[PDB]
């Protein structure tokens, strides 16, 4: 299971009106590959396997939880784990009807 709850959830923001795009491309690279959305400033970049963007991001704006476009699990890169609330709700699910 992911952990239920994070101290970082406070730091999740409300989602743009403009809502979700799953297939945006990452912000730095381009790649359609292995995308996250930032979901404190919902920038788009990819993950570790592919150029390791998001992490970037992490490191130079300390922004803590990003989602999947893949399979929509949020991950904190403080807490080292993924992490499911009903915080989360919301944004995974305008995710899920964009990518399904
Ligand atoms: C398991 N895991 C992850 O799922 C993620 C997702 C975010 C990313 O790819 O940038 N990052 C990790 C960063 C270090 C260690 C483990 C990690
Ligand atoms: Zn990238
Ligand atoms: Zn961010
Ligand atoms: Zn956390």
């Amino acid at each position: 299971s992911p952990l239920p709850w994070c101290p970082h959830l406070v730091a999740v923001c409300p989602i743009p009106a403009a809502g979700l795009d799953v297939t945006q491309p990452c912000g730095d690279c381009g790649t359609i590959q292995e995308n996250w959305v930032c979901l404190s400033c919902y920038q788009v970049y990819c993950g570790r396997y592919i150029n390791g963007h998001m992490l970037q991001h992490h490191g130079n704006s300390g922004h803590p939880l990003v989602l999947s476009y893949i399979d929509l699990s949020a991950w904190c890169y403080y807490c080292q784990a993924y992490v499911h609330h009903q915080a989360l709700l919301d944004v995974k699910n305008i995710a899920h009807q964009n990518k399904f």
